[PDB]
């Protein structure tokens, strides 16, 4: 669950693709 957070950081989400 809150793994599922961090692995999408304010960043992590963005640079998801970059």
């Amino acid at each position: 669950g809150e793994e599922e957070l961090q692995e999408n950081q304010p960043e992590l989400i963005r640079e998801k693709s970059n």
